């Protein structure tokens, strides 16, 4: 996918 996160980041 299109995502910002912090440590587990997934499609």
């Amino acid at each position: 996918x299109l995502l910002v996160t912090a440590g587990l980041v997934l499609a």
